[PDB]
C-alpha cells in the first residue's frame, strides 16, 4: 500500500496520510492538565528549547514561521526561543522576534572556531572544487556559507554553551509552514519514551553534493567496529530499489535523509561518543568544504548507523511546509494543506520522495 509507484519511479502508490491520523499512543502531557504557564518556576516544561540559525535579514520569514509555531503547538507549552547567527542581532530583530511569544527568547552567537572553517582545510582547493560544483548543479551556485551552516549543524550546534543545559531540541527554519494544531508535549512525548530524533519528510539528494561521504563514512567504520548498533538502518542507507542511478552516483548510498530543516532530536545522542566521533573523522576528511556534504545526509548516516531505529520517529500528525515539499495528515486538526500531497510544483518533483524505502526498511513508527 505505502509501496512505490513506477511509471522509472514516481513517488509514493498509496500515502499513509490519507488514513485518519491521530496522536500517538500512551501517556500524552495535556497542556489543559498541568502548568506550562509562560513564566512559572514550577512547569511541566522539559529541558528543551526550540532553536533556529537565522540572519536578521530573514526576520520577516522567521516572523511567519513562529507564529505558525506558536498558533499551533507553542502558545500553549510556551517553550524557549534560542537564535543562533554567525552576526549579531539586531534591536529590531529581538524586538520582533520576543513580541511572537510568551515564552522567553534568546539570542546567541555563534562563535568563530564552530564557524571558521578549519586550519587544515585549503581555501584554494576549496574555491576550486566550489567553482566546479557551480558548474554542474541545478539552480545552484556555491557559497563558503553554505557548507559553514552545513558543518555547524552537522557538529557544532550541540557543542554551543547555550545548549549545554538543554537535553532536546526542535530545529525550525526562517521560512516554513505549520499547519496542524498539537496537544501534547511533543518533547515529553520523546522524553517519556527515550526517543532520539523526530522527523516529517525523507528525500533523495543530490549526488553530486556527497560523492565520497558514504566511501568515508565505510572508513570510519572499518576503523570502529563496536560503533555500529544492531537496530540499524543499513538497508535504507545502502537502498538501490528505487532509483539505482543515485546509489551509484552516490558510490553505495542512497542519498536518503531526514529532511533537517525540521528535526525534534536528542542533544546527548549527537554529544555521544559514536556520533560526535563520526563528525570529527567527516571533518577531517574536508568534505563538508571540498563537497557540500549536507547536515541532513549527515545526521540521517549518523542515526541509521548510531541509534536504535526504535527511537527514531515519523511526526506524521505534525503539517509541514519547506518549499517544495509537504507532510500533510489527514486529520481534523490540520488546515490549509492537502492531504497526502507530497509537492508542490512540475510533477518531475514526485520522485524525491524517499518514504516509500524509509518504509519498507525501517518502518512508520
Ligand atoms: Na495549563
Ligand atoms: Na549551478
Amino acid at each position: 500500500s505505502h509501496g512505490p509507484s513506477f511509471i522509472e519511479y514516481n513517488g509514493m502508490k498509496r500515502d499513509p496520510l490519507l488514513d485518519p491520523t491521530g496522536e500517538p499512543e500512551g501517556h500524552l502531557w495535556r497542556a489543559d492538565d498541568n502548568d506550562y504557564a509562560p513564566n512559572s518556576a514550577h512547569s511541566a516544561r522539559t529541558n528543551a528549547a526550540l532553536i533556529s540559525l537565522v540572519r536578521n535579514e530573514e526576520l520577516e520569514d522567521l516572523i511567519s514561521t513562529m507564529k505558525d509555531l506558536e498558533r499551533t503547538w507553542n502558545s500553549k507549552f510556551n517553550y524557549p526561543w534560542i537564535f543562533f547567527n554567525d552576526k549579531p542581532f539586531t534591536e529590531e530583530f529581538k524586538k520582533r522576534t520576543q513580541a511572537e511569544t510568551k515564552a522567553k527568547c534568546y539570542y546567541e552567537q555563534v562563535p568563530k572556531e564552530h564557524w571558521d572553517p578549519p586550519e587544515w582545510i585549503n581555501m584554494e582547493l576549496f574555491r576550486e572544487s566550489a567553482a566546479i560544483l557551480t558548474e554542474q548543479k541545478i539552480q545552484y551556485s556555491d557559497k563558503l556559507s553554505y557548507h559553514q551552516m552545513c558543518r555547524w549543524n552537522s557538529g557544532m550546534f550541540y557543542k554551543h554553551p547555550a545548549l549545554k543545559n538543554y537535553k532536546y531540541y526542535w530545529r525550525v527554519e526562517p521560512k516554513v509552514q505549520f499547519f496542524c494544531n498539537v496537544d501534547y508535549d511533543v518533547f515529553r512525548f520523546m522524553e517519556d519514551r527515550n526517543l532520539t530524533y523526530g522527523f516529517t519528510i525523507n528525500l533523495f539528494d543530490d549526488p553530486k553534493t556527497v560523492p565520497t561521504l558514504w566511501p568515508e563514512t565505510k572508513k570510519f567504520l572499518a576503523a570502529n567496529p563496536s560503533y555500529l548498533s544492531s537496530n540499524n538502518m543499513m538497508g535504507w542507507l545502502t537502498d538501490d530499489s528505487l532509483r539505482p542511478d543515485h546509489t551509484e552516483a552516490a558510490n553505495g548510498y542512497s542519498t536518503c535523509h531526514f529532511w533537517s530543516n525540521f528535526e525534534i532530536g536528542d542533544l546527548d545522542f549527537f554529544r555521544g561518543e559514536q556520533y560526535d566521533a563520526y563528525f570529527n573523522h567527516l571533518d577531517r576528511a574536508g568534505g563538508f568544504f571540498y563537497e557540500r556534504w549536507g547536515d541532513a545526509p549527515v545526521h540521517s548516516i549518523g542515526l541509521g548507523l548510531f541509534a536504535d531505529a526504535a527511537k527514531v520517529h515519523w511526526f506524521r500528525d505534525i503539517g509541514y511546509n519547506h518549499i517544495p515539499y509537504y507532510n500533510c495528515p489527514n486529520s481534523p486538526k490540520c488546515s490549509k494543506c492537502t492531504p497526502g500531497q507530497f509537492y508542490a510544483g512540475a510533477p518531475f518533483l514526485a520522485k524525491e520522495d524517499c518514504r516509500p524505502s524509509y518504509f519498507k526498511h525501517v518502518g512508520m513508527h
